[PDB]
């Protein structure tokens, strides 16, 4: 056993199945700042930091002069929910009407504050995001979203100026998503306008985001480290419900600051 | 070419291969932190920081749980010296009556250094020594030095009581060694009792340490981490002398307390 | 599964080797009626006694004589111990700085009362250690522990009378462990002598012990029968802790009472 002790959960192997599925296909319809930066594969649980590769000087006396290494550790989240027993019984009985709601609610969680983390950075855990470790100034964005063109080609022009190159992904949140998708022109839909500016690139829609941003795609710009991965667990059962949790150790880092720019 | 720039040095081969020599074997007769402890192979330059395996608990919001990992990073060390040019020349012109003081006196400075962070903890780079990482009341020692027998036996007997078991080593100043070696009590060295109490242990010859200690020698106590290794680079040079320096990049770490203890 | 519950409980692999580990090394540093005596292969745990071999005849009707077999029957300890969720969990986290204090305590507590068995007996269980039966006069030990050779060698020849002969083991309480270790005489230690007395054999450091005894080592003359052996059980677990048990099920008795001397 690891430390996910999860035979010594009430739960059968079919809904196991149905859980860790659900979770899954939620998490990855859900998250989408994992598709605008370059994740490794999982280092393993004895990962605890990243070394940035720098050094800080404290101080030196006489010959020895002493100076120690910079590194920024870990951090894991947890998320925990309950389930149902009496649904974990009709896995076996058959049903396929089953909706894991607080799977879903979990997996939004998990989601959400990985996403903040990616994006605006957490603050907490020592992560800086994107948009706030970038030194572009904002490139404000036009109303009436049929000018969203404009933001968009400044943005990617700012990125050029900054040789940074690349396909470029223009992230927005769901509600802009909608009225861009929405909007239309003169009868010609701006999505094919705004992926020709994108040089190739992709219009994501992000649940959890809260500002609106354009990052190239050249690669090794950001990245996450996984030392886990995102993962479900047992904690306690009774006779009416059984506690599970979702678990990620994870940290971001962004490497090059002006390969991504704010449309704020 | 690595961060030790040595090919841009005015120095000839033989030259070098007399002073990475000298250096080394001062640091192997002159270093008795490195016996007491276990040294793992050097990792490398990129390694900067040890996972202690434990979580920093700092706070938890609404469903999420934050938790942010141990680490402890690394220290480098370097020291630096002044070589004369005319030693360097009559390298290949034949001498070898060359006393390389300052590379001596260097390698003393990195001993000394090391030794006091492994014994006693640096409390700079957050080491803890063997001394001050330890549960066990000091162990007093008797005067005129007859009677170290009786210290000897009461740290062993300490430390077997704490179920650490295995030959233990007696670590003393250079002075105490002195001492030691001359005292005969009834013309029967106490060396010969030292060594049979220490379960056939060594008495060890220490000259930067400043206590003395028993240490067993089972093995996983503690641990010297090294990154990069006892290296020879190159500063500067100007029409009379070269400047070199000695660098080292490590921590160190005490995972069992109670294997070691102090007799002072 | 076994009567040992340890697939129930929240214990990952290598912590369950990390706790199996400490219990059986402190066990067998701290053990030290163990070697003393003669120890078979564990029988299992259907065995319940050990027939003596003699028969108590009761009452004989008319033709008809009736006597009953003499048996002792096997006695079961159970010492229950809590360990900490925590470190059960950074054990794969990669923490190797953790002391299983309550492991060494149970174990402490294991040897403690299997040693007062063997040595004096439990009275409780029916034993009769070697203390108690022995049928030689206890050897009075001189002061100042520079003439416990008079004693020693009492003690050899009482045995040697009593047609016993055998390299005798001389067991001691852990102070006087440490009293004769650091007694040197004039110069010469006399754990030396001590050795030549004892026939090739050797003094035994017995923490658990309450007085000191010699016996010999021929072969047959005591025994300890374990039905089952020192193992690690689960009893319950709680949000915070894990609690466990160790278990050993035996007997011990005594073939020759002479083969034993007290020296008290």
């Amino acid at each position: 056993m690891n430390n996910l002790h999860r035979e010594l959960a009430p739960i059968s192997e079919a809904a196991w199945k149905q859980i860790d599925d659900e979770a899954r296909d939620t998490f990855s319809l859900r998250a989408a700042g994992r598709r605008v930066v370059d994740v490794p594969e999982p280092a393993g649980p004895t990962l605890g930091s990243v070394s940035l590769g720098h050094l800080e000087t404290g101080s030196q006396t006489d010959g020895v002069q002493t100076s120690v290494y910079r590194v920024q550790p870990l951090v894991q989240v947890r998320v925990p929910f309950t389930v149902s027993r009496a649904d974990i019984d009709d896995v076996e009985r058959g049903a396929v009407d089953l909706t894991w709601d607080p799977v879903d609610d979990a997996v939004a969680k998990l989601v959400d504050t990985e996403d903040t983390a990616i994006l605006h950075g957490w603050e907490e855990a020592g992560i800086t995001g994107l948009s706030e470790a970038s030194v572009h100034q904002p490139v404000q964005m036009p109303a009436e979203l049929e000018q969203i063109d404009d933001a968009v080609s400044g943005a990617c022009n700012v990125l050029r100026l900054a040789d940074v190159e690349g396909p470029y992904d223009l992230v927005l949140p769901q509600q802009l998503y909608t009225q861009v998708s929405e909007t239309t022109d003169h009868g010609v839909p701006v999505v094919d306008h705004l992926t020709q500016l994108l040089s190739g690139g992709e219009v994501l829609w992000a649940p959890a985001a809260r500002c609106a941003l354009v990052v190239s795609r050249r690669g090794g710009d950001s990245c996450l480290f996984l030392g886990r991965d995102v993962s479900i667990g047992y904690l306690s059962h009774d006779a009416q419900t059984v506690t599970l949790y979702l678990e990620e150790s994870f940290t971001f880092r962004v490497h090059q600051p002006d390969a991504a720019v704010a449309l704020v």
